[PDB]
């Protein structure tokens, strides 16, 4: 079997990575948990076994077959190249290596073929991107994609464990203490690294990550750039507005598309239903549509509210929901590892293509 | 001065109609509060005065100069024509009369001119529609509007007092009692009249109002049809996705437009800031954008995140927020009444144009 390491085991994604690995078919002989120095020494469960958390260092990756990273882009930048040097296949859940031409950016149902030519690092895409790709690929395959306009309704767990606790605390202060939402104190959201912080309780914050030079945030631009790489088509127009709402788990997305050829709605519904990883939840007569609360805990991506634009001949609207910690992160990563196993791609990489920092 | 009646004075909008009237310049000699049988006999304040709530009847409008309705479509259908017959000028905050050619559908900053030929009823547009009209009218005036795509982030107060209480209860059950969102019992949302009811706590519900036969909801279709009437241009392509989120007050909207002529963003920002009722909150370098929690209690409409589409030459994205009970309802209605007073338009209508039910 394999030696599997989880880097960032104590985090929000790391917790789900453990859960997904527990429920995985992957033949695991040895499991290892890695985090920062302050977590080292603590005990954490794998099934019923007790595992001691280790500190992530440059020499900690010897003998490891597969490493799942979700400890922020700074940890991946620093330790992933040393892992590859040690002969590990890295599945990275950060944005750091995503736009590197030597790194496959993979959603297994969409571009598993890209895994074959990997150089030791496989990048897991952004959570907001992944669920959109699962929903849209079956459409692209049959009728093509000209443009995408998406407005997101993102859960706070995407920003990590602290964001969840901040959201819960804020909501308690308003409902129990009667504090006006606009008077709340925030420490993390919208972006932990940005200069100013705003309450999320009873609010919709149109900022996820920091702003780029073009007045779109990095989150919005990641949706643009990642879609183009995943679907291997730079001609797909993508513009996004990414908004945080008071949901703890599961992203929701209002997705507008224009196809190359006119796509009959009932055929679109059927194509999405037939696509692996995508589940059609669309029966408006009985008020059936994807819901954040229903998607929590499931690996599947749920699609509904499918309808043609009222004016644009090739325009289609839809509603896409998936657990952001599962398909958006931990499950996509474990599924990548399972696909690597399937294809016999779990082995050391001879040529080191990533500079050691 | 005027005798002013508030129909639906006890409701979520009604409470704000009282506040807006209390802060109004309108010469009010007498105030009357009208509701249903179950509120009849109870007392509510107007400033320091105690006002006895009366049951709304076909004979309850004698001596009334102005009546502000917000008691549901059925109430307006039943009683508004009897008010018009009595000599009242009705400002109606329901969808019932909005698409009647004999009824002005007014946002005062946009189409106040339509008030002049009123036949006793002026319809206040849908709350989600109004704020979009305030943001986009200054853009339309200078560069035209070819199309609108909108995804909304709507507050629960739009669905009435019960929906607010349901939302607070559900959140309290999750946060204080540790109830799972899936296990919550809902009675009103997404739509009180519809067959099935879903939790809103930590959820995003892509249904507002009932579904129509084209698979768009009535809320989505009202945004489409009201836009065309208010802007007096049936050629403006409009498609909407309307979603309820865990917010009590203030709607947020991700608005995509394509103009007729290329609209420089810096000029677009200036045009919006110069438009009455619209405030520019757009300074991304300092993370300044409209927020629901900041908009609560303000009559203004806040616009930000203004940026051109990444591919479409004439495409512009923006973020629009306003208090749905104020500009979306109570303030727009009071502003209509004030504009009616300004133009000497508060007087009986000789010819009845509306059916007595
Ligand atoms: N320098 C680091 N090396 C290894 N892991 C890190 C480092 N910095 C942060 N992490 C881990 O990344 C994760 C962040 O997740 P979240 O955003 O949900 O808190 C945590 O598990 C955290 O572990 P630790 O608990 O030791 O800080
Ligand atoms: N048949 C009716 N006649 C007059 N007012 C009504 C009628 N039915 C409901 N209303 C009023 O419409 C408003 C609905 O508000 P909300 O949507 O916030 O619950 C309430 O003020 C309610 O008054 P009441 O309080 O007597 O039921
Ligand atoms: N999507 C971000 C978190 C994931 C950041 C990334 O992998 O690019 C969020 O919701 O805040
Ligand atoms: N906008 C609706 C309520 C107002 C219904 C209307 O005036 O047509 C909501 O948010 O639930
Ligand atoms: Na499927």
């Amino acid at each position: 079997g394999y030696t599997v390491a989880v880097v960032g085991a104590t985090g929000a994604v790391g917790a789900q990575m453990i859960k997904m690995l527990e429920e995985s078919t992957l033949p695991i002989d040895k499991i290892r948990y890695l985090a920062s120095a302050r977590s080292a020494g603590k005990s954490l469960k794998f099934k019923d076994q007790d595992i001691t958390i280790e500190e992530t260092t440059e020499t900690a990756f010897e003998g490891v077959d597969i490493a799942l990273f979700s400890a922020g882009s700074s940890t991946s930048a620093k330790y992933a190249p040393y892992a590859v040097k040690a002969g590990v296949v890295v599945v990275d859940n950060t944005s750091y290596f995503r736009q590197n031409p030597d790194v496959p950016l993979v959603v297994p149902e969409v571009n598993a073929h890209a895994l074959d030519a990997h150089n030791g690092i496989i990048a897991c895409p952004n959570c907001s991107t992944i669920q959109m790709m699962v929903a849209l690929e079956p459409v692209r395959q049959k009728w093509g994609l000209d443009r995408i306009i998406v407005s997101t309704y993102q859960a706070v767990s995407g920003a990590g464990m602290g964001a969840i606790l901040e959201t819960q605390r804020e909501l308690r202060e308003v409902l129990n203490d009667g504090v006006k939402p606009c008077d709340l104190h925030a420490e993390i959201l919208p972006s932990g690294g940005d200069k100013k912080h705003y309450p999320i309780a009873f609010n919709a914050l149109p900022q996820i990550d920091v702003f780029t030079d073009n007045d779109y945030t990095y989150e919005e631009m990641k949706m643009t750039k990642e879609t183009k790489k995943i679907m291997e088509d730079d001609s797909i127009a993508v513009s996004a507005t990414c908004v945080r709402i008071p949901v703890l788990s599961a992203h929701s997305e209002s997705v507008y598309i224009e196809t190359k050829e006119v796509a009959p709605i009932e055929e679109v519904k059927a194509a999405i239903a037939a696509f692996p990883g995508a589940v059609l939840e669309d029966d408006v007569a009985h008020q059936i549509y994807p819901q954040a609360i229903n998607a929590v805990g499931s690996r599947d991506t749920f699609v509904g509210r499918i309808r043609k634009d009222l004016d644009a001949e090739k325009g289609i609207h839809m509603w896409v929901v998936s657990d952001n910690l599962l398909k958006g992160a931990a499950w996509n990563s474990v599924q990548i590892a399972e696909t690597l196993h399937e294809r016999g791609l779990v082995r050391p990489t001879a040529e080191l293509k990533f500079e050691l920092k």
